[PDB]
């Protein structure tokens, strides 16, 4: 073990603080006040949280704030195993901590901030979460490709808009998890892990393939 | 030609990107299916635009991220690609669109009106061709002007500009024709659902709009 | 007179083609299908039309597409009087031409694409249009200030978002004109010039002050 | 100090920009006044964010475009401005907010609930302070991190990032507290309407959130 490296602890700490802010703001927007109409607001808040916290903390920790993105970075050999494990631990702790506050301020059980299923089987929910996270991790890896000089725009904005796209595509079927750490928090605070594995198998593989297709196939 | 990896990886990027683009856009098309109220209008516009704004930022360095036979034809008219590259691009776009449509219609049901099929809502085909043509003209004109390698004033996110152009074409054409501006996007669901009613409108419109945007930008607006 | 200069005719022509596309797409979005809910859609379409046509034609004509912006540029001495007059003529012709098509494809008289008044006197409507165009022309002039090197973002996107902001602020009071050429088209095709001067005095002065406050006061 | 034009033009830019910011945001607050449905929620978020995303792009080269006493205090905690500049900034922001509020409430009526006044909707003041504090913490942290002159990875539109941060703070706090994250924005209407109920929440929240964001970014996250 023996991590050390003072800047590495700040990377893990930036992931923790950013995950707390990310989950607090996104769940506070979801639980704000039917749901089909509210979907647009929820998508915008979840995208802008990434588009802001990445622009604020990417130079300090890469601003993953997503275990699927962290696994996509680990599959691309851009971080170490120890750094990825500590990243996921910090993201899960920040997500549970912020989830406790947002579910403390709280419509009975409506709670749109809990990844459930709405019209799809778990076998289909895994595919929906997998493609909705594949596009996200592919965007994160391609936009952070150090071999490119054409990215003259806001990369955190591109990643946040990718999250918002995954929401626009997956919030009506599975609530759009695309973030195992964001699906654990509410499931831990409410103590409801029904169909929770769908929001872990789906995103993670979607991230891993996003690395493998990008590196070992698309852009060698 | 038919070997150099830079061409085949471009075709493969077109296939993967078109599959992701159509899957993500069609997943927004169904979902809450019912009601065509302005909030659904805006949401569908946003999803269809952000799919480009993400997949272009992810695959443009590999294939230009056309994901649109009208954009591919506009690039062919601008002499930026070859005919063989355009043919393989259009085939890849149609295949990716049909495949993603098959998956989305596997998760969704039959689809009475579905809305994920570009149809007509209050306009004749003579008017629908004009609406689709101008809505694709602005898109291909934007793509060619923003990717003009003779410009140094483009200091913003070009995939974001193209995605916002798609979103604008939706905001302007989704209530009349559903906004196709992509023959492959209008082909996928029409192939899986086996419904090609007024399908020629969404090929004549986009293709001619892209070729005209190319000629007006190059042969008129920005010469050479 | 004798304009000449081949590139100047292309500047006027780019203004004409861009104005036709701008008015067609924006009015087609407004007349698409109550109104308070539709406001968001109308604002987005009107902002994205600028954010796209500027990114497509600014290197060819500056992409004014707005007589208030053209007057703000003329007050800043960035264009000539002949070029500004020809610009306004091209914008008015393109607006009337596109307005004829959009009002040809057309709810009785609802027509949100016609600048009317909804809860404000003309004396107040002039102030609303003036500030809503002041912010726009100020943004256009400041973002196109050739003495700045900090503008590392999409300037057409900033201008389009300024238009969208003017819509979010003025569409419920006056319908948000902030464009004398965009207020003339529908008023000419429908032959209804009631309170039309409000949508000319308001924006123009709002643009002129935007120049004077920026140059002769804020940034000399 | 109290002479050099670069300081006074900055204060004047703060005044003009705050007047435009509050006028444009409050014009969105009234308008259709009634109903607090998610579409009004999103629309108010967009107007309040785009006002920053435009006025910052217009006046940041002249004054940094704080337009927020919490952002000004966060910059003072980051030692990027002096105390005199911060005092003149806060005075200019309060004056511009009150003036624009007077104009907007001249075009609008009395305002039963108005919504253009940051109040409480389902949370205690102890919870409202936390919501306003985190919603301003993210904003000031973003402003300081994106304007860190030691970074070269900020290749996007910084005023757009700050405006989207304001829009996010609205999407997260407008249903609980109306989203203040700007003491001057919460002061203007409260001064013109003469209603300072729970006004201290929208000063303790934003100010402390900005100072904490400055200390956490500088003294912890990004040293030196």
């Amino acid at each position: 073990r023996e991590f050390k490296s003072k800047n590495f602890w700040k990377a893990v700490l930036a992931e923790l603080v950013g995950m707390t802010l990310f989950i607090f703001l996104s769940l506070s927007a979801a639980i704000g006040n039917t749901n089909p109409d509210q979907e647009v607001k929820v998508s915008l808040a979840f995208g802008l949280a990434i588009a802001t916290l990445a622009q604020s903390l990417g130079h300090i920790s890469g601003a993953h704030l997503n275990p699927a993105v962290t696994l996509g970075m680990l599959a691309s050999c851009q971080i170490s195993v120890l750094k990825a494990v500590m990243y996921i631990v910090a993201q899960m702790l920040g997500s549970a901590l912020a989830s406790g506050i947002v579910y403390g301020t709280r419509n009975g059980n409506a709670n749109l901030g809990l990844n459930a299923l709405s019209g799809v089987t778990p076998s289909q929910g895994v595919g929906i979460e997998l493609l909705a996270t594949f596009q996200l991790v592919l965007c994160v890896i391609a936009v952070t490709d150090k071999r490119r000089r054409d990215v003259t725009g806001s990369a955190p904005l591109a990643i946040g808009l990718s999250v918002c796209l995954g929401h626009l595509a997956a919030i009506s079927y599975t609530g759009c998890g695309i973030n195992p750490a964001r699906s654990f928090g509410p499931a831990l605070i409410l103590n409801n892990f029904e169909n929770h594995w769908v929001y872990w198998v789906g995103p993670m593989c979607g991230g891993v393939a996003a690395a493998l297709i990008y590196d070992f196939l698309l852009a060698p």
